[PDB]
């Protein structure tokens, strides 16, 4: 079906974002930000809705996403959190930009 086919494309994108091909810049986004471990004691005051690729993967596996739009909103929320918390000249923001380019260009190839 339409939703199934579009969610197959989303699952393909998710696998690519987690693949060794993109590991050099994807690694900050693999797991939830551990604010306490990183000494970022303001992270949860600034970021109300944390998101990361392991959470997107669990939601995809649990059939939480009913359509491609819901999946894309979570992937974009993950990048937006990075752009909100970190100064724009920081290394992690450059890595976010690169992984979001991978995401946006392949998401744009969504089947109709
Ligand atoms: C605030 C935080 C963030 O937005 N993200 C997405 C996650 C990390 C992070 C750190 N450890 N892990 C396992 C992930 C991260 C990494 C760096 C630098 O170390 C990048 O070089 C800087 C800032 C962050």
């Amino acid at each position: 079906g339409k939703l199934s086919e579009q969610l197959k494309h989303c699952n393909g994108i998710l696998k690519e974002l987690l693949s060794k091909k993109h590991a050099a810049y994807a690694w900050p986004f693999y797991k939830p930000v551990d604010a306490s471990a990183l000494g970022l004691h303001d992270y949860h005051d600034i970021i109300k809705h944390p998101m990361d690729l392991s959470t997107v993967k669990r939601k995809m596996e649990n059939r939480d996403y009913r359509d491609a739009q819901e999946f894309a909103a979570d992937v974009r929320l993950m990048f937006s959190n990075c752009y909100k918390y970190n100064p724009p000249d920081h290394d992690v923001v450059a890595m976010a930009r690169k992984l979001q380019d991978v995401f946006e260009f392949r998401y744009a190839k969504m089947p109709d």
